[PDB]
Formats: C-alpha cells, structure tokens, sequence
RNA sequence: GGAGAGGCUCUGGCAGCUUUUCC
C-alpha cells in the first residue's frame, strides 16, 4: 500500500520509490531505468524485467498510473527529472 | 511463548516462509 509515488526523491532513486512498494527485492530488475519511462512499461516488460510474479507485475502498473497521472498534469517537481 | 534484524518466495501485504538475534 503506496501513499504518495509522486515524489521527486523516489522518483530519481527507484530502490526508495519501489522501498514504499514492497518490491524493493526487484529493485535491480527494475534499475538501469528510469522513473520517467519506467511507468510507460507494459506486463510483458515487467516479466522480462524479471518481475515474473503476477501480484507484483500489476501492483508497478498500479503505481506507475499514478505517477504518470501527476506527470501528465506536471504537479510533480522540477528535482524529480 | 513474544519481539527485533537478514535471506528467500508470490498471491505484492506492516504478507508468507526461512535463517539469525534478543527476551
């Protein structure tokens, strides 16, 4: 259970932002990409990113719509990029 | 019997299992 996502600080260090999403083990599957294009990914790049689990893969997509979202309306901070 | 700290495993939770530590 995520509270905020849309937080520079996670944003640019990906092992913290996925630290509030009990997926920090998949932290250096999820590495070499960042939050900004990350979030675009799709379930079948999450199982070759090794997020093989089911509850996992559509819990990233869960919080990267999210994130996204504030993308999309730019409510997100200049440190996030 | 209870709590803390690692490792692992999805069904992704203050989850489960496991290894340790303290009582």
């Amino acid at each position: 259970m995520p509270k905020s996502l849309t937080d520079p600080k996670l944003l640019k260090n990906i092992p913290m932002w996925l630290k509030s999403l009990r997926l920090h083990k998949y932290s250096d599957a999820l590495s070499g990409t960042p939050w900004i294009e990350l979030i675009y990914l799709d379930d079948e790049t999450l199982e070759k990113k090794g997020v093989l689990a089911l509850g996992a893969r559509r819990k990233l997509l869960k919080a990267f719509g999210i994130v996204i979202d504030y993308k999309e309306r730019d409510l997100i901070d200049r440190s996030a990029y």
